[PDB]
């Protein structure tokens, strides 16, 4: 921050589990070889769509009490797989600044 936001948001799963996909991790970083975690797509229906508050290029930072700011895709993948019925996710999203460069 500012340049970022940082916000927790718990979702209960459901029969479509968290509703969301995720891309990223150390073994498969983005540009700039940034490792993080980063949703990719959010269904319809489903636990994120339903609470609203996720969006699409949200960095999952935090899964429960597992931190997953530097972990393999696959790390981040079964964090979220046995968090259990409710999960408790912080996460960080670009903040839309509106500024003048002077």
């Amino acid at each position: 921050s500012p340049e970022f936001e940082f916000e927790e948001i718990t979702l209960e799963r459901g029969n479509s589990g968290l509703g969301f996909s995720i891309a990223g991790g150390t073994d498969n970083p983005h540009i700039g070889d940034d490792p993080g975690i980063f949703i990719t797509k959010i269904i319809p229906g489903g636990a994120a769509a339903e609470d609203g508050r996720l969006r699409v290029n949200d960095c999952i930072l935090r899964v429960n009490e597992v931190d997953v700011s530097e972990v393999s895709h696959s790390k981040a993948v079964e964090a979220l797989k046995e968090a259990g019925s409710i999960v408790r996710l912080y996460v960080r999203r670009r903040r839309p600044i509106l500024g003048t460069s002077i």
